[PDB]
DNA sequence: GAATCAGGTGTC
């Protein structure tokens, strides 16, 4: 019902949520949702088993239009994690064939190049978003897991490259990646001028994300 | 799914 009332004064109303915020590693997934034919068992994803989002995003992926957003972790160290949100945000509705006249966006002080508003809870007061939510959170476990093949060293089909214990213990034993979020604390703290170096001199991060975290390394203790 | 332990950073 949130929805129509929104859906009456302003036309087409897109949901957004995004997955990935809290994490030491990999990029932030943002969803922007569209949707008219209705979806039981609609609900924001972490209440929901990873089986069921499964099951309800074949069936959001078939009734609605759906863009989805990414944006890097280098973007992350560069810009930090909120702004990379809303460009993650921003990348979604850019990638929605539909153009909503307006926007339900998750959470709180986030303003998208859409006119729209923002639910704090809005996860779980509208059906847009709870929708954008399983289909942010589906696709971004979905990088982690073939992030899994790409570094078989690390759990990231089990952990998503949070700060769980077996996270912290792969990068001790392993090391840390270029996909890692440099300027994140835990991974600042194993991370060294001399990998970073590494890093830059293998060409695997920026020059800007390098003087970034070198910056950042420098400052620590403080 | 809810409880409760862990672990992240942005806004203001
Ligand atoms: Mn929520
Ligand atoms: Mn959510
Ligand atoms: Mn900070």
């Amino acid at each position: 019902g949130i929805d129509e009332l929104y859906k009456k004064e302003f036309g087409i109303v897109a949901g957004v949520d995004e997955a990935g915020r809290g994490c030491l590693a990999g990029p932030v997934v943002a969803a922007a949702v569209v949707l008219e034919k209705e979806i039981e068992g609609i609900n924001d994803s972490k209440q929901l088993s990873p089986a069921k989002r499964e099951r309800l995003l074949d069936e959001i992926m078939e009734k609605a239009a759906v863009g989805i957003g990414i944006a890097s972790p280098e973007e992350i160290d560069l810009y930090n994690i909120f702004n990379a949100t809303k460009l993650a945000m921003n990348r979604a509705l850019e990638n929605l064939s539909v153009k909503p006249s307006f926007v339900l966006v998750n959470g709180k002080g986030i303003e998208l190049s859409v006119p729209g508003t923002c639910l704090v809870k809005g996860d779980q007061k509208s059906k847009l978003i709870g929708a954008a939510s399983i289909v942010a959170k589906v696709f971004r476990d979905r990088l982690m897991s073939e992030f899994h093949r790409m570094y078989p060293q690390f759990s990231f089909h089990k952990h998503k490259g949070y700060a769980t214990k077996e996270h912290l213990n792969e990068i001790r034993k392993n090391g840390v990646l270029p996909i890692h979020r440099l300027s994140f604390e835990p991974v600042l703290e194993l991370l060294t001028d001399d990998l970073l170096r590494e890093f830059f001199e293998k060409g695997l991060i920026s020059e800007n994300r390098f003087e970034r975290i070198l910056n950042l390394l420098g400052a620590r203790k403080s």
